[PDB]
């Protein structure tokens, strides 16, 4: 066990090993608890995020523990991993605050675009990773839900981690804002498309001041839903409600992107999809043209097998708490 040390940073108790020096609030308070360190031990800058009242409740005990668990299996270039998990506590007695270190993030793609205007050697090699890690992602039976610039971290290399730090309506899925029973992995490419016409146009895609002319704004420029689309949905009311938001006159989809690489209109014809039975998947995306100067199909892994099975539990705090502390106390770093 290492040796801690106390500070107030923020009228916030921070406790962590003496190897993390010179923690700095980081994020102006908006990314949580969170302190910028210097890992001594590798001598690279870190991210510490302290836990904020982690076992207050049973939603938030186990939402604690699915974090760690996340956290814990992600093992992949373009989705975040855990350098480090500690607690002070020296027994689950006392364990009370969990403390999570990743790499300390330069840019979110956000940042970038406000810094550069990218090219399609940009976009191409931008989407191939985040497409790369929602095929890991969704092979571990994961969806990522709030897919956003915000949430892609990209570094000088413009080499990108994707990331969930807790607007997303732009990036929403259709089926997400209407509230439909159905829910596969694709929400998430629907969301790689909105952030891929952001890259191309520089301006939000679907800017919608609410979610109903958000869902106007969607089905205006991906056609009033088609015979096969109403034919899944159950309630007339829903029906009569989805075929009422699509009477904005219809838009041409190549005209919204005209000076875009054709190859990517085509890749974004196939995100951009309202049936999300039809809507193309990681895997297949990595396989589109666009992406002929980067995809190699024996260097896009899928993950290992994720035990899920908690997702399911109605437990305890005592129990959460419990099955947290085995995790953390169980932690192997990565390997220098
Ligand atoms: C459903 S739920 O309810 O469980 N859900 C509530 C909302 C938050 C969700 N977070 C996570 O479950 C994910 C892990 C799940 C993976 C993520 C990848 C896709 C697949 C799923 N967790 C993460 O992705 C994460 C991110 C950062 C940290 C710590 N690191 C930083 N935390 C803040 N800020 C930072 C840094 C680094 N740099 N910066 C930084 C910020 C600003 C400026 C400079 C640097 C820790 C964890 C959990």
């Amino acid at each position: 066990r290492p040796t801690f040390y106390r500070q107030e940073l923020n009228k916030t108790i921070w406790e962590v090993p003496e190897r993390y020096q010179n923690l700095s609030p980081v994020g102006s308070g908006a990314y949580g608890s969170v302190c910028a360190a210097f890992d001594t031990k590798t001598g690279h800058r870190v991210a510490v995020k302290k836990l904020s009242r982690p076992f207050q409740s049973i939603i938030h005990a186990k939402r604690t523990y699915r974090e760690l668990r996340l956290l814990k299996h992600m093992k992949h270039e373009n989705v975040i991993g855990l350098l480090d998990v500690f607690t002070p506590a020296r027994s689950l007695e006392e364990f009370n605050d969990v403390y999570l270190v990743t790499h300390l993030m330069g840019a979110d793609l956000n940042n970038i675009v406000k810094c550069q205007k990218l090219t399609d050697d940009h976009v191409q090699f931008l989407i191939y990773q985040i497409l790369r890690g929602l095929k890991y992602i969704h092979s571990a039976d994961i969806i990522h839900r709030d897919l956003k610039p915000s949430n892609l971290a990209v570094n000088e290399d413009c080499e990108l981690k994707i990331l969930d730090f807790g607007a997303t309506r732009w990036y929403r899925a259709p089926e997400i804002m209407l509230n439909w029973m159905h829910y596969n992995q694709t929400v998430d490419i629907w969301s790689v498309g909105c952030i891929m016409a952001e890259l191309l146009t520089g301006r939000t895609l679907f800017p919608g001041t609410d979610h109903i002319d958000q869902l106007k704004l969607i089905l205006r420029l991906v056609g009033t839903p088609g015979a096969e689309l109403l034919k899944k949905i159950s309630s007339e009311s829903a029906r009569n409600y989805i075929q009422s938001l699509a009477q904005m006159p219809k838009m041409n989809f190549a005209n919204v992107f005209i000076g875009a690489n054709p190859l990517a209109v085509d890749l974004l014809e196939k995100m951009l999809v309202l049936d999300s039975d039809k809507r193309i998947t990681a895997a297949q995306a990595l396989a589109h043209a666009y992406f002929a100067q980067y995809h190699d199909p024996d260097d896009e892994p899928v993950a290992d097998p994720y035990d899920q099975s908690f997702e399911s539990r109605d437990l305890l705090i005592d129990e959460w708490k419990s099955l947290t502390y085995d995790e953390v106390i169980s932690f192997v770093p990565p390997p220098l």
